[PDB]
Formats: C-alpha cells, sequence, structure tokens
C-alpha cells in the first residue's frame, strides 16, 4: 500500500533556465523560456520521493482560452527515462532526497504565448492533480529547428536581445542615427505584448484559431505590425503628420518603445497620442524582439510611398519648377519599416531570410492597411508574385520620376532630374556596433547591371551638355544662418544665358512642402563656354524659424532653362540643420545597484532665449523608470543649460542612455551616451 505522492513545492528554476534560454532580463516573477529547448524544473515532495514503480506521473500544458491538442494549444506527455519521440517531454535528469530534477522540452514550431503547467500524479489508483505554475514561451532564434533560427551569435544578440539602437533620419546627403530605447526586456513589457496579441481582432474572431496561428513567426508578424497603427480602437498608436501635436507627445519627442506601451496598456488600449513611420517601426521592434523574432528597423531614402504601387511617378511644375498638383503624392524624405528574420514555408522554398514589414497604412487597391511580411531577397529579383505586397514594397524602392515644366501652349516639356533617385542609402545599425550598415544591396542589384534588367523584366519594369547640383559649403546648424548654392556645369563650347528659379522651403520628412524661406530668380544668368558658375541662396534662421519641423529639414529647389534649345535642369536638395549636442558626463563608478549620475548640458544656438526647458532620459538596465527635469528659468541666448539626474542601474553590460531635451523654440534634441556597468561586487 503506497502512500500518495505530496508536493511541497515546485521551483521553476528561474535563474538557471533563464540564463540558458537567454531571457534572463524576462524571468522577474515568472518564467520565460524559448521553444525547442529543454528546460529545468525541480519538484519537492515531502515525505517520499518519487518511485517510478509505484508513482505515474503526467504532464499537461494549456496556453489559449480553448487549447487543443489538435491546434496545438494543448499537450499532455508522460514522464520517461529517455527523451522519447514526441513534441512535448519531459524526463528524470536527477533524483537526490525528496527532489526531482526534471528537464521539459517544447516543440520547435509550438505557439508562442503564456501556458499553464499541471501535473497529474496518479499513486496505486488513487489520482491527484497540481498546477505546478505559469511560463511564457517564446520564438527561439538559437534553436536550430526554429524558423526563426540565426547561425550567428552576433545577430542573435543584435536582433533579439540588444535593447536599445539607432534610427536613421535626416536626409540621404546627411544621414542622423537617433537613440533609441527599444527596452524589450523592461518590466512589464512582455505582459503588454501578450495582451497586444490578445486584443487582435483574429484573436476577437476566434481565439483559439489565432492562438494555435501563433506558432508562426509570419503570423505574429503580420498581427504586430497591424496592431500598431493600422487597427482601430485597439491599436497602439495614432499618427498625426500636420506638425500640431501639442495635446499629446510629439512623435519625434518619443526616445524609446517602453513609454508608448505603457501609455497605451494603462489607458484601456486607446491609441497612444501622435507616432509617425519611424515610430510605428520602433513600437514593432519592440514587440517582435521581446517576443523572440529577431527584428530590425531599417530606413529608406527618397522612399515612393503612398503611390499604390505605382512605378511611374509624374509630376507637373509651373515655371518656377513648384509641383503644381494637389492630387499628387511627394516622395518622401525618408520612410522607415522593420526586417525580420523567418523561414517561410507559406512560399516557394528559397526565400528564408529577411522579411519587410511596413506598420505604416499604405493606400492600396481594397483600402489602407500596412504591407505584411515580404522577403527582401523577392523584392530585390523583381519577383512581385511574392506574397504579402511584394509590388508596394518594390515601388518604395525602384519608383521611377518624371517631372514636367508645363508651358503656355497647354503642353508639358519633360526636365532632365540626376539629384533624385528614389531608394537610397538603405540604412539599418550595424551588429554589436554603433557604425551604420548601408542595406541597400540587399534590396536591389547595381544599375545598369545584368541583373538589374533581369528582376526588371521579371518585374515588368524596364522603365544639353549641362548639368546643376545643390551644394552645402559646409554643415549649417539649426537656429543659423547659411548659404546654400546652385551649381552649374556647362562642358559646352556654347555660351548660354538662361533662367536660374531658386527655392527654398520648410518640408516635413514625409514631403508635406511649407512656405519659402528663401528665393532668389535670375532671368538673365550668363554662362561661359567650359566654366562652371555658382550661385548662392540665403537661408535665414528667421525666416525658416516659423514653419520648420522637428525633422529640421529644407527643401532647396532649382530651375535652370535654357530658353534657345528650351531645355529644363531640375536640381533638388534635402538638408538637415544639425541640433546642438548633447554633453553628457557621467558621474560616480558605473557598478550595478549603485547609484550613477548623469549630467546633461547644451548650449543654445538659436538668437533668442529658451523657455520650458525639459531634460528626459531613458535607458534599459539604466534606469527602471523615464526620468524628467524642468529647468524653471529661460535659457538666453548664450547660455547653457545643465542639469543632474540619479540613475539607479539594475543590470550589469553595455546600456544606451538616450536623452531628449524640449523647449519653446528648441524641440526634439537628441543624446546618447554608452554607459558599461561592472559587477555590484
Ligand atoms: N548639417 C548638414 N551638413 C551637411 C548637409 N549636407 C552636407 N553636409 C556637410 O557639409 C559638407 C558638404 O558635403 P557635401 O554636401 O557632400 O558636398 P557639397 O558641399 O554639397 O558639394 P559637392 O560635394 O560638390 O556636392 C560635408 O561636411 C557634409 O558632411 C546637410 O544637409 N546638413
Amino acid at each position: 500500500m503506497a502512500e500518495e505522492l505530496v508536493l511541497e513545492r515546485c521551483d521553476l528554476e528561474l535563474e538557471t533556465n533563464g540564463r540558458d534560454h537567454h531571457t534572463a532580463d524576462l524571468c522577474r516573477e515568472k518564467l520565460v523560456v524559448r521553444r525547442g529547448q529543454p528546460f529545468w524544473l525541480t519538484l519537492h515532495f515531502e515525505g517520499r520521493n518519487y518511485e517510478a514503480s509505484v508513482d505515474s506521473l503526467t504532464f499537461s500544458v494549456v496556453t489559449g482560452p480553448a487549447p487543443s491538442q489538435e491546434a496545438g494549444t494543448k499537450a499532455r506527455f508522460p514522464l520517461r527515462d529517455a527523451v522519447e519521440e514526441g513534441d512535448w517531454t519531459a524526463t528524470v535528469v536527477d533524483q537526490q532526497d525528496c527532489t526531482l530534477s526534471l528537464q521539459l522540452t517544447t516543440p520547435a514550431n509550438a505557439p508562442i504565448g503564456l501556458y499553464r503547467l499541471s501535473l497529474e500524479a496518479s499513486t496505486g489508483y488513487q489520482g491527484s492533480s497540481f498546477v505546478l505554475g505559469h511560463f511564457i514561451l517564446l520564438f527561439n532564434a538559437w534553436c536550430p529547428a526554429d524558423a526563426v533560427y540565426l547561425d550567428s551569435e552576433e545577430e542573435r544578440q543584435e536582433y533579439v536581445l540588444t535593447q536599445q539602437g539607432f534610427i536613421y533620419q535626416g536626409s540621404a546627403k546627411f544621414i542622423k542615427n537617433i537613440p533609441w530605447n527599444f527596452g524589450q526586456f523592461e518590466d512589464g513589457i512582455l505582459d503588454i505584448c501578450l495582451i497586444l496579441l490578445d486584443v487582435n481582432p483574429k484573436f476577437l474572431k476566434n481565439a483559439g484559431r489565432d492562438c494555435s496561428r501563433r506558432s508562426s513567426p509570419v503570423y505574429v508578424g503580420r498581427v504586430v505590425s497591424g496592431m500598431v497603427n493600422c487597427n482601430d480602437d485597439q491599436g497602439v498608436l495614432l499618427g498625426r503628420w500636420d506638425n500640431n501635436y501639442g495635446d499629446g507627445v510629439s512623435p519625434m519627442s518619443w526616445i524609446g518603445s517602453v513609454d508608448i506601451l505603457r501609455r497605451w496598456k494603462n489607458h484601456g488600449c486607446q491609441r497612444v497620442k501622435y507616432g509617425q513611420c519611424w515610430v510605428f517601426a520602433a513600437v514593432a521592434c519592440t514587440v517582435l524582439r521581446c517576443l523572440g523574432i529577431p527584428t530590425r528597423v531599417v530606413t529608406n531614402y527618397n522612399s515612393a510611398h503612398d503611390q499604390n504601387s505605382n512605378l511611374l511617378i509624374e509630376y507637373f511644375r509651373n515655371e518656377f519648377g513648384e509641383i503644381q498638383g494637389d492630387k499628387s503624392e511627394m516622395i518622401w524624405n525618408f520612410h522607415c519599416w522593420v526586417e525580420s528574420w523567418m523561414t517561410r514555408p507559406d512560399l516557394q522554398p528559397g526565400y528564408e531570410g529577411w522579411q519587410a514589414l511596413d506598420p505604416t497604412p499604405q493606400e492600396k487597391s481594397e483600402g489602407t492597411y500596412c504591407c505584411g511580411p515580404v522577403p527582401v531577397r523577392a523584392i530585390k529579383e523583381g519577383d512581385l508574385s511574392t506574397k504579402y505586397d511584394a509590388p508596394f514594397v518594390f515601388a518604395e524602392v525602384n519608383a521611377d520620376v518624371v517631372d514636367w515644366i508645363q508651358q503656355d501652349d497647354g503642353s508639358v516639356h519633360k526636365s532632365i532630374n540626376r539629384s533624385l533617385i528614389v531608394g537610397l542609402k538603405i540604412s539599418t545599425k550595424s551588429v554589436g556596433r554603433d557604425e551604420r550598415e548601408d542595406i541597400t544591396h540587399t534590396y536591389k542589384y547595381p544599375e545598369g547591371s545584368s541583373e538589374e534588367r533581369e528582376a526588371f523584366t521579371r518585374a515588368n519594369h524596364l522603365n544639353t551638355g549641362m548639368a546643376m547640383r545643390i551644394r552645402v559649403g559646409q554643415s549649417m546648424n539649426m537656429g543659423s544662418d547659411f548659404d546654400v548654392f546652385a551649381h552649374i556645369t556647362n562642358n559646352t563650347a556654347e555660351e548660354y544665358v538662361c533662367r536660374l528659379l531658386l527655392c527654398a522651403r520648410t518640408v516635413s520628412y514625409n514631403g508635406i512642402l511649407g512656405p519659402e524661406c528663401g528665393t532668389k530668380y535670375l532671368l538673365n544668368l550668363n554662362l561661359e563656354p567650359f566654366s562652371e558658375k555658382s550661385v548662392p541662396l540665403c537661408i535665414l534662421y528667421e525666416k525658416y524659424r516659423d514653419c520648420l519641423t522637428e525633422s529640421n529639414l529644407i527643401k532647396v529647389r532649382a530651375l535652370l532653362v535654357e530658353p534657345v534649345i528650351n531645355s529644363y535642369l531640375l536640381a533638388e536638395r534635402d538638408l538637415y540643420l544639425e541640433n546642438p549636442e548633447i554633453k553628457i558626463r557621467i558621474l560616480g563608478e558605473p557598478k550595478q545597484k549603485r547609484k550613477l549620475v548623469a549630467e546633461v548640458s547644451l548650449q543654445n544656438p538659436l538668437p533668442v532665449a529658451l523657455e520650458g526647458c525639459t531634460f528626459t532620459v531613458e535607458g534599459a538596465g539604466l534606469t527602471e523608470e523615464q526620468k524628467t527635469v524642468e529647468i524653471p528659468d529661460p535659457v538666453e541666448a548664450g547660455e547653457e543649460v545643465k542639469v543632474r539626474m540619479d540613475l539607479l542601474p539594475l543590470h550589469m553590460g553595455l546600456h544606451k542612455l538616450v536623452v531628449n531635451f524640449e523647449s519653446d523654440k528648441l524641440k526634439a534634441v537628441k543624446g546618447f551616451r554608452n554607459v558599461i556597468i561592472g559587477p555590484a561586487l
């Protein structure tokens, strides 16, 4: 006669399992593990240890609201000597005293999510059942059987574990790297991501089906990308582009994904006020990285966006080169999306790798929606039949622009524009370093190459001796007066008298032109034979301050007209006005669970004073909460603003401290500092 087995306590070995499963930061009060990999379990009994002869143990796991084995959401498996032939297995590793050391294995295609683990202990016809605990199962980039497997440890670290990174903005001529705190492993973020999955429309429709289809990185990526902005009602972010963000946080102000997700969850999942394309991409990247899908934020300069996948874009301009069309959509200065790493069994073989996910809703036949995961290689090959919006992503980097100047007869003359090529300087943060990696080659083959022609035919694409370009003498700062030049080259014997029209206007990052901040018109301009000419245009801070966006972008337009042959030359350039540098000083010795002081300062570059000055500091591993300091007194024209923020780093290793500066006339100024936290000792 055998006494019933009595479970004192079940230990889920958070420390060891977190270290093995690369989820150590995630393992706070719950257990977090990655699928396709075994994890330790320890059972403590009072009185007697488990008897293989007299005791029978079966484990059960459930994840959905409607768990099913068929759907893959529920599994029951028995204790065994060696690993058995089954997706879910439990095997004895060691037995000592009253403790049983087990290893539990999950299939590499198990659906991700929160699971309840139950044990049915049957002893001599008397059956009892316990709930051992809960655990969250995530995608495993380390597991070769997993669809998201990455062979390189460096890439796994960068695309899954690294909580800070860069978003590339500015201009193609002047690329800017904005620090961002993804903070995927910050407190509560994993639960918020699970809520984001649980409140998505497909879950509302079926729930059991949605939880079952969470086994797929494609499905989860699509759901998350839609949830960021596209989903009405339960969307994470609300997008605004008119430069009026007073009632919310301006899109440029954000320094991390964490605050956005926290505001969204804390307010009953109402859309957090004001984000733009890079904000959508950054939040999506945070969610995917938290879920274990390797993801990176990507920036494309001169992006042909919201053109309904049109590969030939035509603009009709007046005598000054101004684009007349009220219908037409401008070429974005830059557009951001994400790339996620996965196999694609739903497609023909050979399309595993980076998949482009654009969480910014785009106009399409059948409505406005984000563009689902499409293999980047398919876009490169021109294989637009490939599933999930290959035509839109392809148009993004390969569209052609034709510029027309309208005649007095009502006819249009095609101008020569060599300044503009769409799909420029596609950039992403490099692996394990702060340098920028150019990934344009992944999207497109070299121009005028055999492969390019090959791809264009598969994509059914295949579309006076004077030159002009816009020149910047040197870097120009926000708040100052500077000159730009129209540089004309006449490499011909002819002498020309031409028309030069120069217009400088403030512009948003998505191409919305504001009023002109500088103009010069020269009706009779002599261009000597075999010579060059520089015509200056003066841009004044007073002229651009009122309508300048937080992107600090100004567009320069030059139209050169040669009347005799009636030839039109067009040159356009986007200028980025440099913000003042934020000086960061780290005071004390950076050690875990020890006080650290960050001194942040900047010098006012404006001729006028600054009011409402605020410093905001954020950083996963450096501070648990965002920190804000307001400077009560105004900062006059030449003075410096300096404040000290107290930080309590809770994690060892390298972390990036992200800083934002806000003021009435100087907004969204960014700074960052790499801080390595040593052992507490
Ligand atoms: N702040 C700022 N600096 C820039 C910008 N464009 C270029 N610069 C910097 O100013 C200098 C100008 O370099 P380029 O613009 O590439 O060259 P350019 O003066 O236009 O003349 P070309 O080389 O003939 O085209 C370099 O030091 C650039 O880093 C811009 O938009 N903003």
